[PDB]
């Protein structure tokens, strides 16, 4: 229910170089295969989400696709990252 | 010598949904290129800059393999897109 501290402390603040697994609803495990797929940042990552024009089927396609996360860690990145670029974009 | 107001324009206020044409550096000619690429809006040409991790000689290999700017032309976009992110990233 409760969105980790996490969602709103990066919503709260700029991103600044922290790690992918610094987004929330990626896991450590997530965020390694991530890293191996060449996004270590996440400004990388966010740029993905720029490229979707914030499509969000096209964006959870991508990530379940690219690592195998659910429909639930999908819906925390989605929102998490949209809503950071409401507060800077 | 001096970038048009547009350059300190740019870096001044939001990108918001501004067309490609507004970047510093792209043309009404070059801005209808990039369109016909699938870049119809400013925000979706900053997220391949942040993909590049901000790779000057990446960067202005893809703009002008893409429409074929000059050099002079890609300078501009690369110092206006690396300024706003410091301002807005």
């Amino acid at each position: 229910m409760t969105t980790s501290q996490k969602h709103r402390d990066f919503v709260a603040e700029p991103m600044g170089e922290k790690p992918v697994g610094s987004l929330a609803g990626i896991g450590e495990v997530l965020g390694k295969k991530l890293e191996e797929r060449g996004f270590d940042k996440a400004y990388v990552v966010l740029g993905q989400f720029l490229v979707l024009k914030k499509d969000e089927d096209l964006f959870r396609e991508w990530l379940k696709d690219t690592c195998g996360a659910n429909a639930k860690q999908s819906r925390d990145c989605f929102g998490c990252l949209r809503e950071w670029c409401d507060a800077f974009l």
